């Protein structure tokens, strides 16, 4: 095995049954199928490398923002092995599924993954490490960095060291997981060190706000200055309102013995300070992270912390850079077994909640297979979701093996908690699925579901809920549902379906909101749909409404926020188009009010967080129109 | 076509495939397995072995993603180098290098990276202070205005640079630039002047622990600090200015004081927690029997009394730091703005084995092989130039790494074992030593490589240096390859990385004399350890020994005393921790010149070599 007159090959040690499965699938679907799935010539290390190193001049040729987007060698070492660790992960999942459920089930999953009936997320990591978690910093504050075992670090005594530890933890956790590193209680723990150092005279009183903002700066820029690749780890902050702070931290104490809930007003004030500082800082330099969410308790037409709500509403007026999380209860988070707690891939996941893996069901595929028959549709859907549950159970078993092998110290040190992680049934292409079924229309209010289309979506989501609920008793852990961001999946699934079904599949990309971001429809329709269906996925969705112009008054904005909250929307944001100049100043319009230079790019929420449009398009190009194999003077031989 | 076809097919020219097939026929699968080109490329087997390793014996998942691709990017690099050498020198030369690399006649360092990024550099922080983090293009970072942001930028730069290169990130002028921000923050009332030293030390702590708290893998980036003596500070920074416009040389005493503060802080900190990085070197100008900066020399001598944790760099001139000149050393002490883009080492014991004892044949083989190494270095350099033009190596674009300040390095290892196989080593009343003709032999070997290195500048348009490389793993690997090829003719389990092996018992004067003779031949590309059974009694005794060693011409050396650690990481001497009372469970030792746990030594050094290292009872 490994490297094996002339005609050098590389041989991986697969069970013969798996080789036979893969050979049979290639004959059935064709080389193009495997190529589309990333299991074609992507495993050619020589071709991969020669293509990679040649991309620069191509990007310079076609992209005005190439100079900002330019890839360096650190990306090479991350990308080169992804097709190989995906192939390994697919194989290992097949082995585990065969072990648990028999070869029939294992074979069916591999076929569904390759042909696009399902979408295994973070597939290059899937048999190696878990997806995501929203952490509490309590163990960092109390234990230091115990997951780093080659040196013993003392817990922070001061603000500077606390900030260092948080940055290091973020960087560490981002290499132990595929997804977001959430820090919803950051300001709870930062406040402790601000006060401690103030009391001790470490922070001069007359330099208090300066010291605070210096550390805001150090942490925030660190989370937007990537060491490897051209992208920072995905991080989340949450503005916890007074209800959430009181509920989550009831009875909990700081290292000095004081009750955390005795400090609520100070924690709120520090959060407000950050939100204000961040809004100011964007004009100095635009950045993405941490993704901002505010978590508000809202009930019977009222915010229970109206002071915080009006604050968030006010600060958002500038950039609309904060996502609104609305909940009608703090029961799930009270001083944090069937798992309860919001899980959302964009932001707003509750403290100590995560997902070890998402596998998404291709809903348009099922529409294509059903031929318009809604009963047939639901039968296929239920079977697919049952298959996905088995795959998730297998991945969880593999994760447990990795834990036992000492490979995932975030679990050993109690930062990531497996019994606080869902297995996620993802959905995408809800709209396109209904469209193919003949269940969408256009009337005076724009694009919408037909009356039967709405029932159909109800039935789809309710069917998945039922299977998710059954999964708990079946597999001993909790399943959630998410309408996933699908930055790549929305493209690749559409492409696979077009390969298989031709012109029956008319869409270039599948949607990640109940109505497509770029559908011409009345905003009331969007809100109504999110009000109907957000609750069905327990807040695993986002609604974001593009605004042509910022709100004129805080009052107008706030009335809209309350109306959306009244309708039952659980996570939403307003979208503005933010201009940047070549110097990175954020503003609106074509000319920078700071340096007078022209706009060269835009920041926008496309899947739920603010990114440069040039970054979106470059990534989109890389998967949407894959290059044919070409040769030059060297690579022709 | 290519990729997954089930087999995986890489796109190789047929000629390369035929060569590899021929080499497999000649040497056998065990040769490729030894070289890391056998079943290491089996991603499934590699992965299962990796993850189940903790289960079936007696590292976390981030190490997996680094290790899994190394056999593949080595294979790619070997191929790309073969292509480039074929282009530049013809197929015969390209083929010859590949054979030499696979069979162990030469040793391509950082082989998994060799066609992708360069080896090392000792940076000035001037571009960081003046321009911030310009190599990060996705955000524009303002230059630091305060000490806390300066420290952040240094940490980020180290982490960034460690992913743009294979080897050390040297920071020889760190304290020159740190001083500027210490002064600045004090003036602007950022620091309660009552807490000035606490404040400085807080930043010492944040920087130092960050550089010993690995985010990925079990090991931090390799970093170097240098205590620049007053001569070096004046020479290097003549005419240079801080951002406020003041002359740097107007602050020599302040910079010296800050350096001393760090060295003192470090020495105290090891009691709280033992750490490796940054590797500490002191650079001293020494001429005609005296330190020109005696204050600094006596300081280093004094602070070293506790842990001997600082390496001595000795030079008789500051001309090179005032056709590339300047010291290049893989362990520490590389001069400011000096690096190497790649090292390729010649296996000297292999040549001894091939020569059959014929010294003229030996030197003929040596000169041909060094000439082959120069061609391979030239090819690697052209590939690095390609990567630069492809926008992949931003440290070059941003003037942090400078290609015209990097050597191509001809490495040497196993000088001693090579001489031994030739019959030129003996045992006397004062222990193991080269014979008289053995010394002449080593002169001839080094002079031969020196001649070729010098010729290389006219031949290839860049400068070559020589280093007796640390060879942490190479010293084992090459010995094992030679054993496979030559059997009982090759008696050594590991080759030597010092002029006389650490594990050979000899009078200390012999070690010093050899280093005194030959360090200059490799322009300081070597290290000497003097292993001590116990700490020096007095500072005067220690300082007399240091001056004697400097007098003899030794250019880079350290004393070693075994440092104990308990399970909680406290450093001490003896069997019981004076801090927590727990038992010693491990030892720190220079593996080659930097202090690491003995348990972290690679297996062969841990079991074969380290236990046999000579320690001196008296000097
Ligand atoms: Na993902
Ligand atoms: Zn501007
Ligand atoms: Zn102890």
């Amino acid at each position: 095995s490994g490297l094996v007159g002339s005609h050098m090959k590389v041989q991986y040690s697969f069970e013969r049954e798996f080789e036979e499965l893969m050979s049979d699938l290639l004959s059935k679907y064709g080389y193009e199928m495997f190529q589309m799935d990333g299991l074609g010539d992507q495993l050619d290390v020589v071709k991969f490398t020669e293509d990679f190193v040649r991309r620069g001049i191509i990007e310079s040729t076609i992209d005005a923002n190439a100079n900002v987007r330019v890839t360096n060698i650190s990306t090479y070492f991350i990308e080169i092995s992804k097709p190989h660790t995906y192939l390994y992960s697919l194989y290992r999942i097949w082995q585990k599924m065969k072990e648990m459920f028999g070869k029939g089930v294992a074979d069916e999953f591999v076929e569904a993954q390759i042909n696009g009936a399902v979408y295994l997320h973070d597939r290059h990591h899937a048999a190696l490490m878990p997806y995501c978690f929203a952490y509490t910093l309590k163990p960092i504050v109390e234990k230091g960095l115990p997951f780093i075992k080659t040196i013993k670090s003392e817990p922070a005594k001061h603000l500077s060291t606390f900030i260092q530890h948080v940055i290091q933890f973020v960087m560490f956790a981002s290499n132990q997981s595929s997804g977001a590193v959430g820090l919803p209680d950051f300001f709870v723990w930062m406040w402790y060190f601000v006060k401690k150092d103030l009391k001790e005279g470490i922070i001069p009183r007359d330099k208090l706000d300066w010291y605070i903002e210096q550390h805001f700066q150090i942490l925030t820029y660190s989370l937007n200055q990537p060491i490897r690749t051209t992208q920072s780890p995905y991080t989340n902050f949450t503005y916890l309102d007074r209800n959430y702070i009181k509920a989550i931290f009831e009875g909990e104490r700081y290292p000095d013995g004081s009750l955390i809930t005795d400090h609520v007003e100070d924690i709120i004030a520090l959060q407000k300070h950050y939100w204000e500082w961040v809004s100011r800082e964007r004009e100095r330099q635009m950045f993405t992270f941490p993704v901002l969410t505010a978590s508000l308790l809202y009930k019977d037409g009222k915010f229970l912390d109206e002071d915080s709500a009006r604050f968030i509403n006010k600060i958002n007026m500038k950039w609309q850079d904060t996502n609104w999380y609305i909940s009608d209860s703090i029961d799930a988070v009270a001083s944090c077994e069937k798992l309860k707690g919001r899980m959302n891939s964009i932001g707003g996941s509750d403290l100590n909640i995560g997902s070890f893996k998402v596998i998404t069901v291709n809903l348009p595929r099922i529409a294509l297979e059903s031929g318009g028959d809604r009963e047939k549709y639901l039968q296929i859907l239920r079977h697919r979701v049952q298959l996905i549950k088995k795959a998730l159970a297998a991945v969880r078993e593999i994760i447990k093996e990795r834990i036992s092998e000492g490979l995932l110290p975030l679990y050993e040190n109690g930062l990531m908690l497996l019994n606080r992680q869902y297995g996620t049934i993802g959905v995408t292409g809800v709209w396109e699925s209904a469209s193919i079924m003949g269940l969408t229309t256009e009337d005076i209010d724009g694009l919408k579901y037909t009356e039967e289309g709405e029932v159909f979506v109800d039935n789809v989501l309710d069917t998945i809920r039922e299977e998710a609920e059954k999964g708990y008793h079946e597999y001993g852990f909790t399943f959630n549902i998410e309408q996933v961001p699908a930055e790549k999946a929305a493209v690749t699934l559409a492409q696979k379906d077009r390969f298989l079904f031709g012109e029956k599949q008319p869409f270039e990309i599948y949607s990640n909101q109940w109505v497509p971001l770029m559908a011409n429809t009345d905003v009331l329709n969007r809100i109504r749909y999110s009000g109907k269906w957000d609750k069905k996925v327990s807040g695993g969705a986002i609604l974001h409404i593009n605004l042509g112009e910022s709100f004129k008054t805080e009052e107008e904005s706030f009335n809209m926020v309350k109306m959306i909250a009244d309708m039952g929307v659980m996570y939403f944001a307003f979208n503005t188009k933010i201009s940047v100049c070549e110097d990175g100043h954020a503003f609106y319009g074509e000319r920078c009010p700071v340096c007078g230079k022209a706009k060269v790019d835009e920041y926008m929420r496309i899947v739920g967080y603010l990114v440069p449009v040039s970054a979106f398009n470059k990534e989109r190009r890389e998967i949407e129109y894959p290059r044919r194999q070409f040769y030059d003077s060297l690579t022709i031989r």
